[PDB]
């Protein structure tokens, strides 16, 4: 295929700017990062995880026994942000919902001391999760984009310090969405944050033949703006670079 890297980055870029955003998506391709978008030095900048640690969050809550994957998390009837969220759900079912109430039940199975442990063991982000195990996903932990995609990168190869079968079964998980042969595993995110918020989607793309290619979308999310639009943008880039 013969479009011009400029012609690539110029359309890309064009993606962001036409969202009213600011964002970089960061793809990986064996030990390659390429950057693109409207606002390359997000990419070594630091943001809440928000959501996206709900990936690490259930390895930790496996790998350590504090649930199962057909377990159901019972909603306990009370108002919960989301209408959505006002149901009975799997962590697999929670994560395709971003619902922080199972989320947090099980950040509060595991306990503050373990998840320390399990996050500087990870060495996710700058690893530091403080004193609060419910809700540090507002500070203090923060994360590049960059290190948010050899995240991905790991657990989409298998490399994290976890047993296979853990990383498998919240790989499951994570699977989003299936194009012309393609499959894309990925995790949003939305952190309310200082002055702005934080949008991601991280995750790869497995392509039929095998070969599996990591991204990490990070743009900042303003008021009237479809979560939706991260998937949008991520959906154009990969196609746009003939990863999809
Ligand atoms: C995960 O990202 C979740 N996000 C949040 O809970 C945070 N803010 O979300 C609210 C205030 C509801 C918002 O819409 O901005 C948050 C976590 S840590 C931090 N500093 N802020 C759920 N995830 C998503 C998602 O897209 O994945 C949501 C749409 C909101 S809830």
């Amino acid at each position: 295929m013969h479009i011009s890297s400029q012609q690539h980055e110029k359309a890309i870029k064009s993606y962001f700017d036409e969202a009213q955003t600011q964002g970089v998506i960061i793809i990986k391709e064996g030990k390659n990062l390429s950057t693109y978008g409207n606002a390359l030095a997000r990419a070594n900048k630091e943001y809440v995880p928000a959501s996206t640690f709900k990936m690490l969050n259930a390895l930790i809550g496996l790998e350590n026994h504090k649930a199962t994957t057909n377990e159901i998390f019972k909603w306990d009837g009370k108002k919960r942000t989301y209408p959505m969220w006002e149901k009975d759900m799997t962590l697999g079912e929670a994560m395709a919902l971003s619902a922080d109430p199972v989320y947090q039940e099980l950040a509060r199975r595991t306990g503050l001391e373990l998840m320390q442990k399990e996050v500087k063991r990870v060495n996710f982000g700058n690893t530091n999760i403080g004193t609060q195990v419910d809700n540090f996903w507002v500070g203090p932990l923060k994360i590049t984009p960059v290190q948010e995609v050899n995240f991905a990168d790991d657990l989409a190869h298998n490399r994290l310090p976890f047993k296979l079968e853990t990383q498998e079964e919240v790989k499951k998980m994570l699977l989003i969405k299936e194009v012309n042969g393609s499959k894309i595993y990925a995790k949003s995110g939305w952190g309310m944050g200082v002055t702005s918020q934080v949008g991601w989607l991280t995750g790869w793309v497995e392509q039929a033949n095998g070969k599996k290619i990591p991204f990490s979308l990070n743009l900042e999310m303003k008021e009237g703006m479809s979560g939706s639009i991260r998937n949008e943008i991520t959906y154009k880039s990969l196609e746009n670079l003939g990863i999809i």
